[PDB]
């Protein structure tokens, strides 16, 4: 119950920390879906920000074989107290700072990551090619991004860099309530299943460069960034858009083909 979960903090003389984005899963009907949207646990599971150690708890019980990273090094006493008798690999460091394009082929990450790093984490992970499934945690605004269709607003360069890597699935929405304290948004259990692409650098010049100047048709966002006009307007027309067509509304495979056709 977050009573529990306030009960715990007092307990332990901790505080939900701002600069850690510090907010703790409550239920254990949310500990559930989570869990089982990751099984089964066929490789190793990584868990960024075990936080007071209730998803790797779960994790460990569903027999799981986890190694959980922490920043936050208060936390020690109450992850050692919930995850007695218990095999994990307990992790104290910045997991932006992991070596994780050496974790085993086929790992798992299941966490309910810290807003601040999500992003830049998650595009690691899938540029690694490492992991079999990605289920985490995240705010319900970087959910629909991850998770977008063209023509949208969330539609953009992380929609492009999860499907470029994976497919994606947003599985359940999460009040502020589900977490103690409460935080000011709603979160989004995700699920992404690499597909087997790693990283495409030239794809993603074009993509940078297509979603750069937001206020341009493509033509004239990719111009702006150095790609020759002419060349941009043929490729453009030999996909049959129209001529003042804008970055939103291509998907994976047409940025893929226009990558092509200026190449
Ligand atoms: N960079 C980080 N690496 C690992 N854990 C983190 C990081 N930033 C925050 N955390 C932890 O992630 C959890 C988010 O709820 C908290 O336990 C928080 O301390």
């Amino acid at each position: 119950s977050p009573q529990s979960v306030r009960a715990l903090l007092e307990r332990h003389g901790l505080f939900a920390d701002k600069r850690f984005g510090q907010n703790f899963l409550v239920s254990e009907a949310h500990l559930r879906r989570i869990v089982e949207a990751a099984r089964p646990f066929t490789g190793p599971v990584f868990e960024v920000g075990p936080g007071l150690g209730a998803l790797t708890r779960a994790l460990l019980e569903a027999g799981a074989e986890v190694t959980a990273i922490e920043k936050d090094l208060r936390l020690r006493p109450v992850l050692e107290e919930t995850l007695s008798g218990l095999p994990v690999r307990l992790v104290f460091q910045d997991a932006l700072l992991y070596p994780w394009e050496e974790v085993p082929q086929g790992s798992l990450l299941v966490a309910n990551l810290p807003y601040h790093i999500a992003t830049p984490l998650v595009t690691r992970l899938l540029k690694t090619g490492r992991f079999a499934r990605l289920v985490f945690l995240v705010q319900k605004e970087v959910a629909e991004r991850m998770t977008a269709r063209p023509k949208t607003p969330a539609y953009g360069v992380l929609t492009l860099r999860v499907a470029h890597h994976a497919v994606a699935e947003r599985l359940f929405d999460l009040p502020p309530g589900a977490f103690f304290p409460p935080p000011k948004v709603w979160s989004s259990l995700v699920r992404l299943t690499p597909t087997g692409a790693l990283d495409d650098p030239g794809l993603f010049r074009l993509v940078e460069a297509a979603f750069g100047k937001r206020r341009k048709t493509l033509l004239n966002a990719l111009a702006a960034a150095g790609y020759p006009k002419a060349r941009v307007e043929e490729a453009l027309r030999a996909l049959g858009l129209p001529p003042r067509v804008r970055a939103e509304e291509l998907d994976l495979e047409a940025f893929r083909r226009l990558r092509e056709g200026l190449e």
